[PDB]
């Protein structure tokens, strides 16, 4: 059972004490502040809201619970316990609280505003910044999205260059990550954020976020293809990794299927026992079955070049339009080992150098995709831009002195749509001038309620690579 | 609703098929592989044992439901729902595995198993490793404790050194990290572990964890103290900054509180606001409740210093006995911006470096504490050793030949003291040779029960430093 009231930073129970008398209104916003990741993909407020902030989330029994915590916790009563028992009175335990966000899926340069918080009841002026910390997780999902965009535009870069074409672009990074991660509840956001942009996963818990928050055409969002982990290679015993092979393979005849093959010797399993020993088990397999070969240890480019040469000398190699060598199409390779965004840059042009096609590999990723990100990265920061006090309206923000990079934004904010079709953020107040047309954010929560919401299939649409709309 | 058949790597969904025929047992274990980080601490098995293996977690409906999801996901029949029937059947879907482990804060070098695994009736061969993934998450608190006990490393040292003892060391390294951490899950995990070190959090999540997994004789696990954030001082306006700290330090007058000064200028701040405008209003105060100054911005160490050149200045300072400078007592700072273990001791040493006693500082750490690590921090990992095949037991590993470092250990294992008190991990089932006394590990886990638990107050018992013992 999630509390709401036992689901922020401690000492935002003080804050109501602490704004200036008569304080009506405290209004806030998210951005990825401006300080590599230019543009970031807005994704995963939706779930949020639907998950914790929505309907009734207040009842007598939380408050007490809250009332009873933070006594200990603080060794003293200072708990809002008037407060929230006013929202549970006035609203049936409904936020009132009003958050207008841009679409999600849509990409926007950093240095603008995503979303805008504020109370709708003026003595609910405290509730704007309570939900700040669970708001602020939204940087997950939205770094996640980003990252697996920005490492899909290297991928389309090479793969447009090797081959002539984005054919298969969307599986070519593939999901390894649910262990790497934190948590089950980590794994099933992050996958998703990963699928806004690609549809190989093997983190399942993401395809029923997806289902419950989102909702696809198709029955699931993401796929995935049998395959092989060490411990269905190694109980066969050390001298038996051929009888492995052969088992999995035939097993597995008439659908792709992957096997690690790097549990002894991967040089000697690609050139001994794929190459030679097992070789009529593969060049008999359908262009809609291949074998995928993994390996898993070494330096991840000397290790992907290393078997492409040895699999290019024991197996048929055609060199396609472009020039470059391309394995026979029941065979191909995923490097799945230490993959993130600068190795896969690194790898991709390696091969690129050796006249190798993109089309011969696919990547995964575990740690790197989902695990290795802080919220410094796009720096997702949360503040407060206006208030009104005794009926007056304030523009605030703050500046540090020691770093320019920390100072934010100053009164209402809107945003907008430039002259030559890019994203301004109007401060205060100025996008009521009407100088730059509508602003650009939606209402999506207002008073318990959600308000405007987007399908899985309109947020994969709106995060489109430019290459990939032309 | 959780379903155990989908909270899997989904590749492990066709492993039944891969596995030696005739394979009736499959024995795993998990380490922080040897490769800083010498030792680790273990804890969070118990809570993944409670919340998601425990109990009847297989029903026809889940088995039905993962049938109809797995069928999509890879376009093709493969899922084993024999096997899960089979579990349900005979077990009222009760988990037929027994998982034994060291007790949850022990204090373990690299390279050591810490938990095994293995099915108990031959018909689950392929269920050992299907719950290699969700147990492998255990690497999130054992490497967030491990991590939060090297920093307690740290300040020990340098509060032992600049002031002649560790009053107050469990109070020095305070979470921050709710808003920095990926889920709301994540959050109680993490701030859990960290709580196995230290007693101060605002991630409130954590307490909630421990009360209804571990338990303590004390009401609360962790505590906090009223605080200011920017926009609590900002909603003022520019020119009332003054006007906020006021307000702020009169509405908190009896309990300590913290008031973040870098708004606009933490120098101003500390040298005009809190050292001349409203003096009279900080050296009134109790020993019992004292402001604390938060700096918020700029390099750690250099504002850290200046911070206390500037307090230093305007406040009666005194030496302690150890020869350090130490602010008045109803004075004190944090730096909670941009902490991480290489930067807290950054900080400390420069602190020593310029006379100033550990005494006066604490620290806030967010991303750093929570969020910026990695499962290949310890090397945390899970692997197959042993597997029963024809009625015959084979002792079965991997050994990269490109990275010895990803050897895994053979056969069926076993944790000792080794005769100078330290730790051994025995293979190959050497450990029923008697030699090294009793194996450490406990069983914890068998056939859907919890069989062994610890409680919060155990596991930081475990834990603790040797300067504190
Ligand atoms: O290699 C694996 N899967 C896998 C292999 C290849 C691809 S692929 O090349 O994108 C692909 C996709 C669709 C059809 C054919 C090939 C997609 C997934 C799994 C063993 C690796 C794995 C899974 C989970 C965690 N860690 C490693
Ligand atoms: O400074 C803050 N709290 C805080 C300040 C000082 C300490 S302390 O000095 O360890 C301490 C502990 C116990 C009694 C008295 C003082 C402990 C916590 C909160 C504003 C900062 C914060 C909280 C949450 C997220 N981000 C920043």
């Amino acid at each position: 059972e999630f509390n709401i009231l036992l689901a922020t930073d401690s000492y935002k129970v003080t804050h109501y004490k602490q704004y200036p008398p008569n304080t009506s209104k405290v209004y806030s916003y998210f951005e990825c502040r401006e300080k590599k990741y230019e543009e970031t993909v807005f994704y995963g407020l939706q779930y949020i809201l639907n998950k914790y902030l929505k309907g009734k989330v207040v009842t007598k029994e939380k408050i007490q619970e809250a009332k009873d915590v933070y006594k200990e916790h603080f060794q003293d009563d200072v708990f809002n316990e008037k407060g929230w028992n006013y929202i549970l009175e006035k609203y049936d335990g409904h936020l009132p609280i009003e958050i207008k966000a841009v679409p999600e899926g849509f990409v926007i340069p950093r240095g603008n505003v995503l979303f805008t918080v504020e109370n709708t009841d003026p003595e609910c002026y405290w509730l704007t910044n309570w939900i700040e910390t669970i708001l602020v997780q939204s940087w997950y999902p939205i770094t996640v999205a980003t990252n697996s965009r920005e490492q899909k535009k290297i991928l389309a870069k090479y793969l447009l260059e090797t081959s002539g074409n984005l054919d298969g672009l969307e599986y070519k990074l593939h999901d390894f990550g649910y262990r790497g991660v934190s948590s089950q509840e980590t794994a099933g956001i992050g996958a998703s954020a990963h699928l806004v942009n690609f549809k190989g996963t093997d983190t399942v818990a993401g395809l029923a976020l997806i289902k419950k928050y989102y909702g696809t055409k198709d029955p699931v969002p993401g796929y995935s293809v049998p395959a092989a982990e060490h411990s269905t290679i190694t109980a066969w015993g050390k001298d038996h990794e051929k009888d492995a092979f052969e088992h999995i393979v035939t097993q597995f005849s008439s659908v792709p299927v992957s096997v690690v093959s790097d549990s002894y010797d991967i040089y000697n399993a690609c050139e001994k026992i794929w190459g030679e020993d097992l070789r009529h088990l593969i060049v008999s397999r359908s262009t809609q079955a291949p074998l995928i070969i993994r390996p898993d240890s070494g330096n991840p480019l000397d290790t992907v070049l290393k078997v492409l040469e040895i699999l290019g000398k024991k197996f048929p190699v055609t060199e396609n339009s472009k020039g470059y060598k391309l394995l026979p199409p029941y065979l191909r390779v995923i490097q799945g080992d230490g993959v993130d965004i600068n190795t896969l840059q690194e790898i991709v042009e390696g091969m690129k150098q050796k006249m190798w096609s993109i089309e011969n590999i696919a990547f995964g990723s575990g740690g790197g995709l989902l695990q290795k990100l802080t919220r410094d990265l796009l720096n997702c920061s949360f503040k407060c831009s206006y208030v009104v006090t005794n009926g007056l309206g304030i523009n605030v923000f703050k500046d540090p002195v020691a770093d320019p990079n920390k100072r934010s934004k100053k009164g209402r904010l809107s945003l907008h749509r430039t002259p030559a079709g890019n994203f301004v953020t109007l401060e205060e107040g100025k996008g009521d001038l009407e100088e730059y047309g509508q602003d650009l954010l939606h209402t999506v929560f207002k008073n318990g309620k959600v308000t405007k919401s987007y399908s899985f299939d309109e947020i994969r649409k709106n995060a489109q690579l430019n290459i990939e709309l032309e």
